[PDB]
């Protein structure tokens, strides 16, 4: 079950169903799991023989930033198919957080969770 | 595995076995795990596509906070049956956490999850 | 330096300077320790000897769930100045927690304390 | 999946394979997951329809504090046979959990975790 | 500021002012913090020179167990009475929390600290 | 006693004394805390009357992202300065952490506190 | 579904594919998981039926500490290895974390898991 | 008020009163508040002006891993009189944790803190 985790990456931006929402935008967290072989790399000790982690959340935090979305959902998609534009990968988990979700409740945490796999 | 996860919607409610339990009622913690599919709703961005979560906490809440039950299974199994009537959902499991249970012994949580699924 | 702790109140309400603050409202978590001399309740054990926390929280809760101010300085010299009509009291300082508050960078807290005294 | 779900039961106990140990012992957390269906539960709100999770804890409790075994493995044996005593119970996992295991490395938590089934 | 610090000592108790809090009790949290000289006891590294934890956390734990008080004030004045009993002790503070209270609000702790001194 | 408490401002910089510690710098985790007046500003409603947090996390953030010092002292004082520039401002602390710094051994955190007084 | 779980051993290294990153090194947390029939051990209560926490965190942290390998994959595939040299293994997971790794964006931890088995 | 703080120092140790405490030892974690004028420091950003940290680390791991000590208010003034060998420095708080105490109590943790000035 080879896998690589980034957890936690913190990024403000601007996503949210209203107007209201993109004004002044808000925290959001995403989580990325990278299912892949890992057997070549340990064997090589080469980064080419493997997923480079810095890329992984560069690129992450660049959507986050970006152009704003309605859903969180839609965040979560473009990031799960950037990681599937690696051939080697067989399934990737994108969980997009919104722990600061302006609903009347007390809650800990709300998000979405986006699975590609081939 | 495309799913929306809620954690920690806390919610003070009146449900347990005794009666001195229904006096003053203690704090509940409800999570709610809904698999669904959301490829649609990334592809759109449009709500309706997908499962609001602001509808799933706020429905979540109001029957924690409603008439008293003897058990947590109770109360996990209506808003697991709430959950099912959105036909778009496959399955889904709801945690009602009550950590302040009154047992003598010292325990971080105690909780039933309940799992339904078509 | 007797006193009472109420810690990690946590209440919806929609303070803010700019409206877009005011639409949805936010988490706002609130401090309050009372210096008071507690020797009397504690020979008496009688509540009316002391302040009683059931009444503060309620009442600290309804002041930050209600109609919005601009700053919260003035939410938190309201439940100070609440505390303080308590003769016996000598002393109060109420922190209000905006650890939700709409900024670009990330932190974990930010916050006012208002103290007053006889 | 439905399931109870014990966590964090935290016990003072003298396990340990060496003599040093049996002296003064240390904390033991305890976890227990137990699978069982709880939908006639659900529809009763009758407390004989489930697993009682007070009387898992106290049972749990009693092991932890009970007799010394070298092994944690034979401390959550014990646990997870009791468990399946009750024969609506499908499976059974007990973590036994020895956060101040005497090792000279740096580290949070070690355990065992041992599953019982049908 | 030489001094002794226990924190987090968690101990069930049956404290409180109505009827319904003492059919089950509750958790209950104790801090103690002792000012006291500690550089004899650095020089002779000898435990009679100085205030022995041991002691201090049964004692302290012994009290939170024992007979119900109306009021946690009540508790804490005893604790802090008794370490006063050293003629060593400059000043002690007791923090009672009943993170547990049952009230209605979301907090995460209430509590009071007795102060003593000479 | 009146305060604004900023805490845990998280901010990537290169500060270090050695040369290894500025190719891809760290993780620098800010506090501030400023004694101001609240009174007016809770009697006028009024941002003018207070010290605003918003142009606070953004200059100290500033400050910390900007060209390196050897020193988290000069950091941390150039943000006190800065806040002291306020007349109305009574005393500052600054907390300028460094929970990453590249020593051997495993510790949660290093900081430097620095103070300004009028 | 019998295991053995080592959680957040935490030991300071020298892994990383830039040389800058050989120069002072950072804190790596490792945990192990052990799938193995712990059935024999709970039997006998022997040390000898079961899998050492003792050496297994032992082991760990000095391949850990050891050599440095430009990638995390290669620790964790080192640690798996050693396992697996018990032929009562079925399989066993290795999470090698790098909640220090130098990357100018803010996250949690970043972590690679390496599985080995039948 | 200018200061140094460490803070979470991690150290296996084998202080204790009690012969089994010897035997495998513990963890100790330590925290040191060092009070020095840090403006000269700020001004020439040069490491001399001010206390090295991670020189207060080094020796402050070295002496609690030391030949052990009964008690821990020892090992803290072995610190703090270490600290004040600097003449630059104010005042030093050194808190020695013993969060693994064996007392059969639940706690979350125990400690001295050891202060000297000038
Ligand atoms: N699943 C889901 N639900 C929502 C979303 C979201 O992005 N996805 N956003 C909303 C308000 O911003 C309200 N509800
Ligand atoms: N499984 C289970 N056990 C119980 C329950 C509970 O709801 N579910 N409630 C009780 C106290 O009110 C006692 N024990
Ligand atoms: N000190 C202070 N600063 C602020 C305040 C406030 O309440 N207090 N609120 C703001 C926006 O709602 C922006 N700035
Ligand atoms: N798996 C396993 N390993 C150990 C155990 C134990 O209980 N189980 N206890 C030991 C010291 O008491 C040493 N090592
Ligand atoms: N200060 C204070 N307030 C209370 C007390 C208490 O112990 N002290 N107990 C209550 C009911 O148990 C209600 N309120
Ligand atoms: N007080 C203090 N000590 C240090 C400093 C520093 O910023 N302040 N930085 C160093 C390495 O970057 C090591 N030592
Ligand atoms: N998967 C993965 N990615 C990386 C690694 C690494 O160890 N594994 N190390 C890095 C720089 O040291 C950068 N990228
Ligand atoms: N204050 C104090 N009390 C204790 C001490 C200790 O070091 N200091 N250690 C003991 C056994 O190690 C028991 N009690």
């Amino acid at each position: 079950a080879d896998r690589i985790e980034l957890r936690g990456l913190t990024v403000h931006g601007r996503h949210g169903v209203a107007a209201h929402e993109r004004v002044a935008g808000q925290r959001f967290v995403i989580d990325v799991t990278v299912w892949i072989d890992l057997a070549e790399a340990a064997n090589s000790d080469d980064l080419a023989d493997t997923y480079d982690y810095v890329r992984l959340a560069s690129r992450a935090a660049e959507i986050v930033a970006g152009p704003p979305r309605k859903l969180i959902e839609t965040v979560g998609a473009e990031i799960a198919d950037h990681v599937m534009d690696d051939q080697r990968v067989h399934a990737v988990e994108v969980a997009v957080h919104k722990p600061q979700a302006p609903i009347p409740q007390t809650f800990d945490d709300v998000a979405v969770v986006i699975r590609r796999s081939r």
